[PDB]
């Protein structure tokens, strides 16, 4: 069923809360035993948001390999994403170790460091060229190279150095700065513009490791970003673009990380972004 018609049918019937609860009921449940070990309590921002054991990213160290991060592998779309929490004071070194070990080109940040008057994630990147950051626990150095500030997002060029081998890589930081403190954006125009800028960078492409995507918990806004990208790619690839079922793509993604899309408003916004974005994909 053409999702644009399914959309008007749910809107006119005001049944978004009912569709959303149906997804919550059918979603996969897999063990998260490593996340719940007592040694890992200060590595988790939220007690009710954990990576599944089968899809968790492992740090390459014998001490403690744990980080709150999941690999979302979309077989038909041929895209992979790492979804993670906003880093905490005691996990900023682990975060950059993961970026290094997984060979990521891009980091996508969908939150502000402070929202609703509380800290939603650590200041994990340098704000001035001449004041670089050293992570002594993982032996990495991070320098700000350049910053391009626009009305709805900021793009930064960063240099990550492995202090053990003196190799360096360029990382791109894509920072969506205008998601509102409550609810979802009124139009998806600026969110789709942002997604097309990440794609244009090469950060989502198979020659690199998976893109790292985060918000505060790494399930809500993060979920919206990867769901919209995957649905638009499948509409490009298939003979029948109307066959793309957003609820079925979301359930496939929930096999890899719990809770993706946190509200009925985020589900509705995801439909709107795919419907408005398709009017480019189908030749405009
Ligand atoms: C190496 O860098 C750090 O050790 C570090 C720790 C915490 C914060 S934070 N959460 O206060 O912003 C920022 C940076």
């Amino acid at each position: 069923m053409e999702m644009e018609k399914e959309f008007e049918q749910i809107d006119k019937s005001g049944s978004w809360a009912a569709i959303y609860q149906d997804i919550r009921h059918e979603a996969s449940d897999f063990p998260s035993r490593v996340a719940k070990l007592p040694k890992n309590k200060n590595r988790n921002r939220y007690r009710d948001v954990s990576p599944f054991d089968h899809s968790r990213i492992k740090l390459h160290q014998e001490d403690n390999d744990y980080i709150n991060a999941s690999l979302i592998k979309m077989e038909e779309a041929q895209r992979s994403y790492i979804l993670t929490q906003g880093p905490l004071p005691n996990t900023v070194g682990h975060f950059w170790e993961m970026v290094w070990e997984q060979k990521s080109r891009g980091v996508v940040m969908l939150n502000r460091v402070m929202e609703k008057g509380s800290l939603k994630c650590a200041q994990y990147w340098p704000q001035k060229e001449e004041k670089e950051m050293i992570f002594e626990d993982t032996n990495l150095k991070l320098t700000l190279i350049s910053e391009d500030i626009k009305s709805y997002y900021t793009v930064r060029q960063l240099e990550l150095e492995n202090l053990t081998t003196q190799e360096t890589r360029e990382i791109l930081h894509f920072h969506y700065t205008t998601w509102p403190d409550f609810g979802v954006p009124e139009s998806p125009a600026s969110f789709l513009n942002f997604l097309f800028k990440v794609r244009e960078s090469g950060s989502l492409s198979p020659e690199h490791g998976p893109v790292v995507v985060h918000c505060s918990a790494g399930i809500g806004r993060s979920g919206t970003f990867c769901l919209a990208d995957t649905c638009l790619l499948l509409m490009d690839k298939r003979k029948d673009p109307s066959s793309v079922d957003i609820k079925k793509v979301l359930l496939e993604m929930r096999k890899f990380r719990m809770g993706l899309i946190q509200t009925a408003d985020q589900l509705r916004f995801s439909y709107l972004a795919v419907i408005e974005g398709a009017k480019f994909i189908m030749g405009d």
